[PDB]
């Protein structure tokens, strides 16, 4: 009773998991040292 | 300037970047195939 209904919910997260990781890097570029 | 004022802001994100990644994996465990 769950083909990919879950795979869809995660795909959403995957978009959020990356958004954050991108915010950390950019901030690092501001202070690499 | 700032020293680590940025490093602190990111550390916060790092906690959020992981929170999401954890939600995706756990969900995967629910549907590995």
């Amino acid at each position: 009773c769950g083909g990919d209904n879950i795979e869809q919910k995660i795909d959403d997260i995957d978009h959020e998991i990356a958004d954050l990781q991108a915010k950390r890097t950019r901030l690092v570029q501001q202070h690499p040292r």
